DNA sequence: CTTCATCGCTCAGTGC
DNA sequence: GCACTGAGCGATGAAG
């Protein structure tokens, strides 16, 4: 029939399905990474200079 | 011949969801990373001899 | 005249 | 009895 057409139609459905749902994955990891490094940042910054109003100059993100 | 339309209904609400996820953490993923940088510019800023390059690592991204 | 990326319809399972 | 979704199949819209 068109078998090679049809292969290499699937091929390329799977291939760009994973590629957003990795994506999906990768931008969760980032996020997390970001989010970790975020706290441990605006907490150092909190202990050394304590007369400033980080959550306020910097407000969290949601 | 109804179970035909009310699924293709579920799914484009598949797509979308999904998209829609996408979007929403693509988001959060800018917002968290500027705000990684304005910490360590201020952090340097303010406490510019010390090094937050060994005492938090970036994370690349 | 390819070659490829998305995505919409459909079907078959998969968890309410 | 049902909503959701992984996947195949054809469009469709580029890219060369």
């Amino acid at each position: 029939m068109l078998e090679i057409k049809r292969y290499k139609n699937r091929v390329a459905s799977r291939k760009s399905r994973a590629k957003f749902k990795q994506l999906l994955q990768h931008y969760r990891e980032v996020a997390a990474a970001k989010s970790s490094e975020n706290d441990r940042l605006r907490l150092l910054l909190k202990q050394m200079c304590p007369s400033l109003d980080v959550d306020s100059i910097i407000p969290r993100t949601p």
